[PDB]
DNA sequence: AATCCAAA
């Protein structure tokens, strides 16, 4: 569908640091082209995704959400000679494989600036941190999703029907401690 | 310290 479930982002989205039951990742994502050096929106060049469920028939090994989006980008082609930003809201954050394909991708396309906002840090099994150190020194901007950006998520992907963005409880309180946890994982005191 | 991360 063109917009995401309310109820769907509503449970995705929720950015108390360790609740349960978030088995699926969704990603938003939104790209500008720099024009008379300003970031300009490309209106086409937005949408949303989620990964494909393992055991899923005609996909039983799956994919995660970052691989589906990464698929995508060949088919905007994007020109040579422009520069863009490219920027995924996401449920959960790159888990290790997922950053380093990442990082693999801004390393062969330096036109491209990546920014990665994310609900809540993915911990896979104490790897990710090491693979998130290495998007950032690949050049990716990795950060926490704050009030504004869930916000501007509900009113430009979600199918709200003309029902206003409703903040759960310690949206803003979650946002600032993961923000701390991700400064210390970024700068390797965790 | 560990929480948390499809699989019961
Ligand atoms: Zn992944």
């Amino acid at each position: 569908r063109h917009s995401m479930d309310p109820a769907t982002f509503t449970f995705n989205f929720n950015n108390e640091p360790w609740v349960r039951g978030r088995h699926e990742t969704y990603l938003c994502y939104e790209v500008e082209r720099m024009h008379n050096d300003t970031w300009v929106k490309l209106a086409q060049r937005r949408g949303f995704l989620a990964n494909q469920a393992k055991h899923k028939h005609g996909f039983l090994e799956g994919r995660h959400a970052e691989l589906c989006f990464l698929d995508v980008i060949p088919f905007w082609k994007l020109d040579l000679d422009q520069d863009y930003r490219v920027t995924c809201f996401t449920s959960w954050s790159p888990c290790f494989s997922c950053a380093q394909e990442m990082a693999k991708f801004i390393s062969k396309n330096k036109h491209v600036s990546l920014c990665i906002k994310t609900a809540r840090i993915y911990d896979d099994k104490g790897r990710a941190a090491e693979g998130l150190r290495t998007l950032a020194e690949a050049g990716a901007k990795i950060s926490i999703m704050t009030y504004s950006e869930f916000k501007h998520c509900w009113d430009t992907f979600v199918d709200h029907q003309g029902a206003p963005f409703q903040p759960w409880d310690g949206l803003d309180e979650h946002s600032q401690d993961l923000s701390g946890r991700l400064r210390a994982i970024l700068q390797n005191q965790e």
